[PDB]
């Protein structure tokens, strides 16, 4: 039923692409949330920062370009950050772990940290905990 976590991708794209929408591009789909490459990841982290300023100041040099970031300690590293943040910002643990992440595992809690990235930016910029991350 609707606690049920299956298919909570929907819950995703209803949060940041609903009614009134965090952002246009990317263009989220089932088959992304279901499967969510790293790249794709970071395309909508970026996407909620650009178009709500979400985290100023978190990110800088390679971690701002998808493409620079290759090595898997890399990507669990930049995914760290922005989940420290939106915890902090919405005072709750996120269940999604960068290394389950980073391995394609438990989507359906990467989508409940696209949700929480969601309403966290929602919430506010996350300007001081991004501060307390670094």
């Amino acid at each position: 039923g609707a606690a049920s976590m299956c298919d909570n991708w929907q819950a995703t794209i209803d949060t940041l692409q609903g009614a009134s929408p965090v952002f246009d591009k990317p263009k989220l789909s089932q088959k992304l949330l279901e499967k969510p490459p790293f790249r794709f990841l970071h395309d909508v982290v970026t996407a909620v920062q650009q178009a709500t300023g979400f985290a100023p100041g978190l990110y800088q040099g390679d971690e701002l370009d998808g493409k620079a970031i290759q090595e898997k300690d890399a990507k669990v590293a930049y995914l760290k950050k922005i989940i420290e943040v939106v915890s902090m910002v919405l005072g709750e643990q996120c269940p999604a772990r960068p290394n389950k992440i980073v391995a394609g595992l438990e989507p359906e809690n990467t989508n409940i940290f696209l949700q929480m990235l969601g309403r966290a930016c929602q919430k506010g910029n996350g300007a001081k905990a991004v501060q307390k991350v670094l």
